[PDB]
């Protein structure tokens, strides 16, 4: 059984970019499952093999992630594969889609949805003509199942709330402004967003949080740990659907995880109302409570790390479910 992983939109080579990084981490966790795996990209290197140095049909399973030569190359390569393509649907904005006959992909496609609501995964892929089947699998838990995963230790607090990410093309501007702007709290927004991007008239604000630059994927939980709390919000279609990597990066940190009620109305992540907030007012009160009650803050951290540990204790079941999802 030989498996190959391709990144459809970006060149994979190092841990410089987030797309290249998450691809090497998937590869790492899949390898640690005891599977013979290769990443195919533009160049041969210490992590990758080039498209021209391999025969697409030597692989029994072809896994595709998404995050231009890399695109053209991947399409051309996939177009020659004679079996089913397993697409990891990790971002609602990145469903599978085709880029004339040398690029036309005719193979059936299995979309492994990170979101539990398969109707949303279907609607996003409605323009796909290929035979396509859907299945849910919590792909994002790959970070916590990695062999060298370590929980973040107690850190000195220099911030109240923190959030790391990008602007997502304004996909969640409403929520960012509601919870991170004009709170009168000491907030930091790290990543690719910039204050200037928040120009939508529908969401007025007076004072913005502090925008700092992006950090490596492997530094996120350590960065989150500088604050009392770290916020979990999502796009509209993530609500009650996707559990994102930020949930685990936050849960593993020394920052108490505060979740937008709308993101998880059933309280699937943690069945404890103290971790959820409905609006800006509740976020403020909740952070003030945490700042002034160490017993509370420490109790909540202990509860979230516990949940994290119980999930990590089901690694074998997670690995099996992954193998089954790729027809093994
Ligand atoms: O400077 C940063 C900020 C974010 N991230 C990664 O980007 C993810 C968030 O991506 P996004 O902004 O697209 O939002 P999401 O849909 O995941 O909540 C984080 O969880 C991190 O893993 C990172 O590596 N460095």
């Amino acid at each position: 059984m030989k498996i190959a992983i391709i990144n459809m939109g970006n060149n994979v080579i190092n841990f410089k970019t987030v797309p290249s990084s998450e691809t090497i981490y998937l590869f790492k966790v899949i390898s640690e499952m005891g599977l013979n795996v290769d990443i195919i990209s533009l160049k041969n290197g210490v992590y990758t093999k080039s498209f021209d140095e391999v025969d697409v049909n030597d692989y029994d399973r072809l896994i595709v992630v998404n995050s231009n030569l890399a695109i053209l190359s991947a399409q051309k390569f996939m177009a020659k594969y004679k079996s089913k393509i397993y697409y990891l649907f990790t971002d609602i904005r990145l469903p599978f889609s085709q880029s004339e006959e040398e690029l036309l992909i005719k193979s059936p496609i299995k979309v492994i949805s990170q979101g539990i609501n398969l109707d949303i995964a279907k609607a996003a892929h409605k323009k796909v003509d290929n035979v396509i089947e859907f299945e849910y699998f919590p792909i994002e838990q790959y970070k916590i199942h990695m062999n060298d995963f370590q929980l973040s230790k107690p850190t000195k607090k220099t911030l109240d709330v923190i959030y790391g990410g990008s602007f997502r093309s304004g996909q969640r501007e409403s929520k960012m402004v509601e919870f991170l702007f004009d709170t009168g709290l000491n907030i930091e927004f790290f990543g690719n967003a910039r204050e200037k991007q928040f120009k939508n008239p529908k969401y007025p604000w007076t004072k913005a949080p502090v925008f700092t630059g992006k950090i490596p994927m492997n530094m996120v939980s350590e960065k989150n740990s500088q604050a009392i709390a770290a916020l979990i919000i999502g796009d509209k279609n993530y609500n009650d659907n996707f559990i994102t990597l930020r949930v685990w990066e936050t849960m593993a940190s020394d920052a108490v995880m505060l979740i937008d009620e709308e993101f998880d109305t059933k309280h699937r992540i943690i069945n404890d109302a103290r971790f959820y907030v409905n609006n800006r007012a509740e976020l403020i009160d909740r952070v003030n409570e945490l700042k002034h009650s160490d017993v509370l803050r420490k109790e909540m951290l202990s509860i979230q790390h516990d949940i994290l540990n119980k999930t990590r204790a089901k690694k074998a079941e997670w690995q099996d479910a992954f193998k089954k999802a790729i027809d093994l």
